[PDB]
C-alpha cells in the first residue's frame, strides 16, 4: 500500500489550512490535492474498502488535531443509496473505484426539498465540493447494482460528530448523526513497515 501518498495529502491539506484561507479558496486549492490521491487506486487498507450487505460503510481515516477536517473512506456496496440529507460543513468527495450518482437539492418555501439541478455522474479520479454556502443538500447512490463503490471524503470536521439532518419527501426533518463503521484507525504511520 501506498500510504505514503495518504500521509502526504494530510501533511499538504493542512499546510494549505494553515494560511487561513476562505472557503472558495480552499476548496479551490484542495481540489487537485484530493483528485491527486483518488487518481491512482494503490492506497487504501482492505480493512476500509469492506462492504456491508445491509448499508454502506464509513470508514474514518483521519482526523485533524484542531478537527479542521477528517478523511473518510465511503463504501457502496450493490445498489446502496443514501437518503436525502446535509452536511452543515465544507465537504470534497474524491471518487475512488467504481462510480456514484449525486443529485443535489433545494427546499421551497414549506419545507419541501426537489432536485435543484443536473444529476451528476462522479467517475474514478474526479472531485465535487460543498458546503452549505455552494449547496449542502443532495442524495447520493451507488451508480451500479453489481459492484462495490469507493469515495474518498474530506469534510471540514469530524463529520461523525456532526449534528446533522434528513429530510423525507414531504419535507419532514429528522437529526441525524452518522458516526463511523471502525472502531480502529488503520495505523498509516509505522514507515518501518514500508
Ligand atoms: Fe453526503
Amino acid at each position: 500500500l501506498r500510504l505514503d501518498r495518504l500521509r502526504q495529502f494530510i501533511g499538504e491539506l493542512a499546510t494549505l489550512l494553515d494560511s487561513r484561507p476562505d472557503e472558495s479558496t480552499l476548496l479551490a486549492q484542495a481540489h487537485p490535492l484530493l483528485a491527486e490521491l483518488v487518481h491512482q487506486d494503490d492506497w487504501l487498507p482492505e480493512d476500509c474498502a469492506r462492504p456491508d450487505p445491509q448499508r454502506y460503510q464509513q470508514y474514518l481515516l483521519h482526523v485533524d488535531s484542531r478537527q479542521r477536517f477528517s478523511v473518510v473512506s465511503f463504501v457502496w456496496g450493490p445498489g446502496q443509496i443514501t437518503p436525502v440529507h446535509d452536511h452543515r460543513v465544507w465537504g470534497l468527495i474524491g471518487m475512488l473505484r467504481g462510480a456514484e450518482y449525486s443529485q443535489p437539492y433545494a427546499f421551497d418555501a414549506g419545507g419541501r426539498p426537489h432536485p435543484s439541478g443536473a444529476r451528476r455522474r462522479l467517475e474514478p479520479g474526479e472531485v465535487e465540493a460543498l458546503s452549505p454556502r455552494i449547496g449542502d443538500v443532495h442524495q447520493v447512490s451507488n451508480a451500479f447494482s453489481d459492484r462495490t463503490s469507493i469515495s474518498i471524503h474530506v469534510y471540514g470536521a469530524n463529520i461523525g460528530a456532526v449534528r446533522r439532518a434528513v429530510f423525507s419527501a414531504e419535507g419532514e426533518e429528522k437529526p441525524f448523526i452518522s458516526g463511523y463503521s471502525n472502531s480502529r484507525l488503520p495505523n498509516i504511520w509505522d514507515l518501518s513497515k514500508e
